[PDB]
């Protein structure tokens, strides 16, 4: 890929996240004003652990599947096989979800867009799980330091779905191209926007998979019990 194919593949990039960000940056920014009342939180934690689980429940389905017709519209996660686009997905989706929520957070009042309203963590006292709840916020704070742009997201986002690393795929070396285009694609445009500084503030890989494995394992404590 030269100037004008590493360029054809940021845009496209850019393209999927736009047509499948789910909730558009602006409508969000705005939102911010209208915060749940303390009458309206002490009504969300009121309720049963069992409702509460559902509510997540479907917010979390619906945001992946946002995640899942974004990684459709990407340059060559088509070409990939069938097989490793679901190895893919299994292993990401969730993880995407989690670096979405950033946008979706407040760093002023360390809130989140939930159903309608912004609310802190509190919201969801009834799932008994706040020290899970609290590292996922405080992810969600630490990204929302470095002000992602819209694009920086999508980018970042391809790159955390299309990762040659992941357990059991089968053309592990068409991955491994991909995600080495991708890599070059995302440093290129940072370069061409002077944002390469944020690359050295970017988390550990680490970082993420430990939060979404622990995450995962909270989702299964509540599935099988519900
Ligand atoms: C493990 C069970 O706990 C959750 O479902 C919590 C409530 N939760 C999440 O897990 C999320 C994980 C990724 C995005 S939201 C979440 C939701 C659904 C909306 C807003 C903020 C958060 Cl932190």
């Amino acid at each position: 890929a030269s100037l004008t194919e590493i360029e054809h593949l940021v845009q496209s990039v850019c393209k999927s996240y736009r047509e499948t960000c789910q909730l558009r940056l602006e409508d969000l920014l705005r939102q911010r004003s209208n915060i749940f009342s303390r009458e309206e939180v002490t009504g969300y934690q009121r309720k049963s652990m069992w409702e509460m689980w559902e509510r997540c429940a479907h917010h979390l389905t619906e945001a992946i599947q946002y995640v899942v017709e974004f990684a459709k519209r990407l340059s060559g996660f088509m070409e990939l096989c069938q097989n490793d686009q679901i190895v893919l997905l299994k292993a990401g989706a969730m993880e995407v979800v989690l670096v979405r929520m950033c946008r979706a957070y407040n760093a002023d009042n360390r809130t989140v867009f939930f159903e309608g309203k912004y609310g802190g963590m509190e919201l969801f006292r009834a799932l008994g799980c706040s020290e899970l709840i609290s590292s996922i916020f405080d992810f969600s704070h630490s990204l929302s330091a470095l002000h992602f742009s819209e694009d920086e997201i999508a980018l970042y986002t391809a790159l955390v779905l299309i990762n040659a690393h992941r357990p059991g795929l089968q053309e592990k070396r068409k991955v491994e191209q991909l995600q080495y285009n991708l890599e070059l694609a995302f440093h290129h445009h940072l370069s061409k926007t002077h944002r390469q500084s944020i690359l050295a503030k970017l988390p550990p890989k680490g970082k993420l998979r430990s939060l979404c494995s622990q995450h995962v394992e909270r989702l299964q404590i509540f599935q099988h019990l519900h």
